[PDB]
């Protein structure tokens, strides 16, 4: 045993666990001081007044609004409704009819306890007429919707001219404060990526674990990649998906770029294949994560983008066993009419047409798709072997011409679905037509998964990794790279790094304070809600 090896390994279960001071800073109750509301004069003014940013899509500020709807009875009882349709819309597929109920006799009555006045009568009695006709969650859809529209008039702009406001817009200076290598400690590399390595790092102020992926400059330069690295970056950030790593930091250094990542502590799926027991696992597992590989890439379609690099390697477990796709770096968003041409891709995960140099479409992926539920299933790549060291000029001539070949483990519908995912022709392949992934959705494979309740988190995940163990190889076990030489960095270079470089991602960040219990123990007022000093004018 390798000490650095331990020493790399208990350090990181040591901050992952926690516990005093939650792993916070012991001067971050200073680092995050409010400032004076004088100090954020210009926030008012650049700051978007739109209700569903500032009162719902932006963490701090929906609890900041619900905070000044509850200081009016008038108001609290809307946010009540809106808390109670959530619930409906949550609760069991055959209690909904009940609790639909409870909703309706509660606040959507003319002298319901909480009653609602905006909602509309017509409204009320045509969701009372759907009651019965048949329960579905989505049934209350529109009176909440009537709520909105009367909580963005007035209500809004009574509270953009209220205290909370003024304290959404401190919260708001905080974010926007620059963030640089101070703002985290770096722990073990976790592995090596493309132009540089992902670690484990630490917010120091809030204690919230991420992943760094760094890209060295000089690394970038030598291998033509600034327009990757970029790419990999707007593509994060314009992501959204329960199922796809997402951006919450993004900063330079003298000598690299850094995306800080969501962290992923269940591990790499090629790792719980082939360094955890016997290779690959069992279909109900190999299910259920093909079913989020497959949610996370109906999510990446909708902005029609493709990935071109799905293995096993780029999926990721969390601390719950859900699963998320992590390296998009050769991802890119065709033109929402046109088709693109690349041969792009890791060996034995290439699909046919992006082998011959042909044209394709968000195609690929499913392919890639079908590539990995035979390798968790089987336990090798479809066209290679485990270990076998053939050259990729035949592994190439295997994929487009022989054909895979399965075994005892897999099931009728696990070889269907795989022999129509690796279907050779883009047009009669599965996904590749015109439902989309709609048609993945329904075949057999997947006849008990509820992508509905999956796609909301109601499954529990069939494997859960524990909190004492790293999976993950040994940090002397990771490859390393070759040190870069000859291609000094030079002026022309800044204008990318300083568009690369944004700083923090806003509702990554107040979900960060959320979290790591921040937000709860800083945004306190004054007594019997008072204007607290820091928000009053008449004095610092
Ligand atoms: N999203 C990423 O870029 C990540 C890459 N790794 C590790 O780094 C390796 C790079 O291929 C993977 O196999 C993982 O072990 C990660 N580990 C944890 N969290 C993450 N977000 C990543
Ligand atoms: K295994």
């Amino acid at each position: 045993m390798e000490l650095e090896n331990i020493v790399a390994n208990t350090v990181l279960l040591k901050a992952r666990e926690g516990g005093k001071r939650k792993g916070k800073s012991k001067k971050w109750k200073e680092i995050l001081k409010f400032p004076h509301i004088s100090q954020c004069e210009d926030l008012r003014r650049t700051i978007d007044r739109d209700y569903c940013s500032l009162c719902d899509k932006q963490p701090i500020g929906r609890l900041l609004f619900r905070q000044f709807c509850e200081t009016r009875p008038g108001l609290e009882c809307y946010i009540q409704f809106l808390d109670s349709v959530a619930e409906y819309e949550v609760t069991p597929d055959e209690k909904l009819g009940e609790k639909g109920k409870e909703i309706m006799t509660k606040y959507l009555t003319p002298k319901s306890p909480v009653f609602i006045a905006q909602v509309g009568q017509d409204l009320v009695s045509q969701t009372e007429e759907k009651l019965l006709q048949k329960p579905c969650k989505e049934l209350f859809s529109a009176c909440a919707q009537s709520v909105h529209e009367y909580l963005r008039g007035e209500p809004f702009h009574e509270y953009l001219d209220s205290m909370f406001f003024d304290r959404f817009l401190q919260w708001k200076w905080l974010e926007r404060q620059p963030v640089t290598k101070n703002t985290f400690r770096q722990y073990r590399v976790l592995g090596k990526g493309g132009f540089g390595e992902v670690c484990a790092c630490q917010v120091r102020a809030t204690g919230k674990m991420y992943a760094c992926k760094r890209l060295e400059k000089k690394r970038i330069k030598k291998r033509k990649g600034e327009s990757m690295a970029l790419n990999e970056k707007q593509i994060l950030e314009k992501v959204n998906s329960q199922f796809v790593v997402n951006l919450a930091y993004a900063y330079e250094t003298k000598d690299a770029l850094c995306l800080v990542l969501t962290i992923m502590n269940g591990g790499d799926l090629k790792f719980h294949i082939y360094n955890m027991g016997n290779p690959g696992f069992e279909e109900e597992r190999a299910l259920f994560y093909a079913a989020e590989i497959l949610c996370g890439l109906e999510d990446l379609h909708r902005e029609n983008t493709v990935y071109r690099d799905l293995k096993p390697e780029n999926i990721l477990l969390d601390d719950y066993g859900h699963i998320r796709i992590s390296d998009l770096g050769l991802a890119v968003k065709i033109p929402e009419g046109d088709l693109i041409r690349g041969r792009v891709g890791t060996v034995g995960y290439m699909a046919p047409e992006v082998l011959n140099n042909q044209r394709y479409g968000l195609s690929p992926d499913y392919w890639g798709l079908g590539c990995l539920i035979y390798e968790m299933i089987e336990g090798q790549s479809p066209f290679r072997g485990r270990k076998e060291k053939v050259k990729r000029e035949e592994v190439d001539r295997r994929v487009l011409e022989t054909e895979e070949v399965y075994s005892h483990k897999f099931s009728e519908e696990a070889k269907s679905i795989c022999k129509m995912l690796l279907t050779k022709d883009a047009k009669q392949r599965l996904g590749c037509q015109e439902e989309g992934a709609a048609e993945v959705k329904r075949h057999p494979f997947f006849r008990n998964m509820n992508f509905k309740r999956l796609e909301a988190g109601m499954l529990d995940p069939p494997f859960v990794p524990d909190p004492r163990a790293v999976y993950c190889k040994d940090v002397l076990d990771i490859e390393q790279f070759s040190t870069v030489k000859g291609v000094n960095l030079d002026h022309t270079d800044d204008d990318f790094y300083s568009k690369f470089s944004t700083g923090s991602v806003s509702i990554p960040w107040q979900n960060e304070m959320i979290e790591t219990e921040c937000f709860k123990e800083l945004n306190v007022f004054g007594p019997n809600g008072t204007l607290p000093p820091d928000l009053n004018r008449n004095h610092p």
